[PDB]
């Protein structure tokens, strides 16, 4: 669907803004508040790769990988996917199992040893089939 | 108590490594190769909080802290507390809240709006009596 699997760029960042409000409260910022909470990101080692229509660089898939390095496991790190999200008309396309392997893929290219995430009941199965093992719980606490 | 809750230093290292061989597989590794993790984790921007018994520099607790700032919510971030571990002879010193406290009171000053981590079966009680509540699943994909 002219759509192309790339690292997010600055002129991205209103159309992703508008993605992620598929997941969570998305409330507009500035051009140059989203290039600092990137840049914010960037230095955490966060890595973002999104889909995007070419043609017209309509944002319509989204993912993004921390790589933690660890002491344990001989030094090896660990891979942190999160904030994956897909665009409601792209649903079933394939787009989220794609995201998903490549930050994998990442992951496993730079030493980890493991790749994990948070996922809600309905999203389950999504994740099995990937070859994702429900694990650990994650607990909440809210500022 | 003899206790002192400060951040984690290159002396300590070895020692924490040995904490750390409590909650998961910790092999050993040379004093070079810790000082090139813990480099790496501050460039991730990851800060560690130890216990330590001053008068030994023994350190018999640690928790770690990884701030990540989102596009979503305006920009806030959130706190991510990785690795907590408590020795075993501490285990009636009531380090893990104290580590767990100071983290989330860095994240509140950093303007996280919430807090997550993963937890065991085996500590979820530790973490429900803290306030934190049970949220979603990790899924996990060993590389």
């Amino acid at each position: 669907v002219d759509l192309e699997l790339r690292v997010l760029e600055e002129s991205d960042l209103s159309s992703h803004l508008e993605l992620l409000g598929h997941l969570t409260e998305a409330p507009p910022l500035s051009g140059v508040e989203l290039a600092n909470i990137a840049d914010m990101r960037r230095r955490a080692g966060i890595v973002t790769k999104v889909f995007c229509h070419q043609p017209t660089g309509r944002i319509v898939g989204s993912a993004s990988l921390m790589i933690q390095p660890k002491f344990t496991r001989g030094g090896r790190a660990v891979g942190h996917i999160e904030d994956v999200v897909v665009d409601p008309s792209y649903r079933g396309a394939g787009l989220g199992k794609a995201l998903i392997m490549d930050l994998c893929e990442i992951s496993r290219s730079k030493g980890c040893y493991k790749v994990i995430l948070d996922s809600s009941e309905k999203s389950l199965p999504f994740y099995e089939k990937l070859g994702f093992r429900a694990h650990e719980r994650q607990m909440r606490l809210d500022l």
